C-alpha cells in the first residue's frame, strides 16, 4: 500500500498491513537493507504546506499519510545524529548514514565552502567510484556534473573546481569504500549545523528565533546572532507544549522560557522531536 | 463420570449444563457456537480460572471435564475471545461483530483495557445507542441509571460521574438513527486502538529473577514487567525457536547464541505458555 524513498534515492514500493504503525514500516525497511542498528533511523512525509515532518512511529502509518501528507510516500533518514559515527557499529548501519550526511550537504542543511566541498567531494568520488582512472575521469565529466546545479555558476570556477576534486581522487588511490567514507563522515560531523533540526519560532518579548534541538541540547537563534543560546540536556528538568507554545524548564532556573510556534499542532510536533532527541542522547551520552 | 458444569456467555448469562467424560473442549465450544448460531467461531474458544486464580483457555482437543478437575476453581467456563484481530473491518458476519463487540465492552468495563474518563464516556455513549436504540423511543431515559456505563475503580468521585453519566445522555441523544451494528462497529474501532487492546500476558520470571509478564503480539513476544523497567518486543523474524523444556519457556533468537529464558512456576505453565504463543504465531501468520 506505500511508497518510500530510500537513501540512495530508490522509490520501493512495500506492502504492508492497513494499521501497521510507522515502527512496523521502519523495521521491515530495515529487514529489507539487513539494516540491525535501526534505533538512528525513521520515517518523515512532506505535510499538507510540503513541510517534512518526521512521522510519530508509536502509530498507524496509513491514517497519518491520509490525515497530514499530501502524497502518500515516506522517506527514510536518520533521525538521531551521532556525536561521532565511530560508535555506529556496522558497515551497512555506516553507509546508510553516509548516504544520509551526503544529502544534508545536498541540500544544504550543513553549509559548506568551496573549499569544504572540493575536499568532501574528493573522498565522495574515492567511496563511490573506487580509485582514480584517467579515462573514467573525463567520461565523468561529460556523463555527470560533479557539483549540484547552481553551486557554482561561473565556468572558469567550476572547471578549477573539479580538477582540484580529480587531483584528490588520485591521491586518495587505495582507500576502501568503508574508509573513504568513514573519512567523509568524520570531516561532516565537525561542519557546523551537523545534527541540528531548527524550527521557526518568537520568544516571550515577540523576537523572531530559530530554536531546534543539537548534539548538545536545546538551542535559540536571535536575528542578532550576537548571543546564541544552548540548553543543555543534563540542564532541561522539563518540556512542554501548550496551544501554540513549547516551553522548557530548566533545572537552575524557576522561571521557565517560553517560545511561541506556528501552531498547536507545530508546538506538539517540535516538542515530541525535542522529547525523543533528549532521550536519545540521555542513553547515548 | 458427570460434572455439574456452568458457563458464563459474552452476555454474562450464566448456563448450566452436565459434562461427560469424553465431553472434548472443542465439543463444548462447538455448542456454544451452535447456541448462538456463530460461523466464524475460530477467533473465540473457552476459559476458566485455575487454582491459582489465573485465566487459562482450555485445550480444545482434549477431554473438557479433566480440565475443570485438575486445574479449574469451580467448574465455570467463558465464552471469550482467543485471537483478536487488528481490524474488526475483517470479521465478516454480523453475529461475529457483535459477539467481538461483547468481549471488548467487557474488557473496557472490566478495566483490562484501560481508558480515559473521556474515552469512557464516548464509549458508552455508542455502547448505549447499540443497546438500547434511539433515546426517544423510551419514556424516561431513567434506564441509563440501572446499568453500569464504566469501568470502576477510578471514578469514585461522586460529582464527576454525575457530569460522565450526563454527557453520556446527551451524546445518546447526539447519536439518534445511528444503527445497532454501526454503533457497535465504532465502539469496536475505537477499543481496537487503544493500549493493552487484544494484549493477553502470563508470568513468569526472567533471568533475572526479576517477575514478569510475556505474551504474543503481531510484532513478536513482548515481556512486560509491572515494575515498568521497559516494554520489549522480540519480533518474530528475529525467533528462530520457542522452546518449553522443563519449568523454562525460552527463544532461541535467530543470528545469535543468545536463548532469552524465562522461568516459569510449572512446567504445565511453561507448555501452555508455549501452546497459546505458538497458536497465536500460527493466527497472525494467516493474517498477511
Amino acid at each position: 500500500v506505500a511508497r518510500i524513498q530510500l537513501l540512495n534515492n530508490e522509490f520501493v514500493e512495500f506492502t504492508l498491513s492497513v494499521e501497521s504503525t510507522g515502527q512496523e514500516s521502519l523495521e521491515a525497511v530495515a529487514q529489507r537493507l539487513e539494516l540491525r542498528e535501526v534505533t538512528y533511523f525513521s520515517l518523515w512525509y512532506y505535510n499538507k504546506q510540503n513541510q517534512r515532518r518526521w512521522v510519530d512511529l508509536e502509530k498507524p502509518l496509513k491514517k497519518q499519510l491520509d490525515k497530514y501528507a499530501l502524497e502518500p510516500t515516506v522517506y527514510f533518514g536518520v533521525v538521531f545524529y551521532v556525536p561521532s559515527v565511530s560508535q555506529l557499529q556496522q558497515e551497512i548501519t555506516r553507509y546508510q548514514y553516509y548516504l544520509q550526511l551526503k544529502k544534508d550537504i545536498l541540500e544544504g542543511s550543513i553549509p559548506c565552502t568551496l573549499e569544504q566541498a572540493i575536499q568532501l567531494a574528493g573522498l565522495a568520488v574515492q567511496a563511490d567510484f573506487g580509485d582514480f582512472d584517467q579515462y573514467e575521469s573525463q567520461d565523468f565529466l561529460q556523463k555527470f556534473a560533479l557539483f549540484p546545479v547552481g553551486w557554482l555558476q561561473d565556468e572558469k570556477v567550476l572547471e578549477e573546481a573539479t580538477q582540484k576534486v580529480a587531483l584528490l581522487h588520485q591521491k586518495y588511490r587505495g582507500l576502501t569504500a568503508p574508509d573513504a567514507e568513514m573519512l567523509y563522515m568524520q570531516e561532516v560531523e565537525r561542519m557546523d549545523g551537523y545534527g541540528e533540526e531548527s524550527y521557526p519560532a518568537k520568544d516571550s518579548q515577540g523576537s523572531d528565533i530559530s530554536i531546534g534541538a543539537c548534539l548538545e541540547g536545546i538551542f535559540v537563534k536571535h536575528k542578532n546572532g550576537r548571543h546564541p543560546v544552548v540548553f543543555r540536556w543534563h540542564d532541561i528538568a522539563n518540556m512542554s507544549h501548550n496551544k501554540s507554545f513549547f516551553a522548557l524548564e530548566l533545572a537552575n532556573k524557576e522561571e521557565t522560557i517560553q517560545f511561541q510556534t506556528e501552531d498547536m499542532e507545530t508546538a506538539k510536533y517540535i516538542w515530541r522531536l525535542c522529547v525523543a532527541r533528549h532521550k536519545f542522547y540521555r542513553l547515548n551520552q
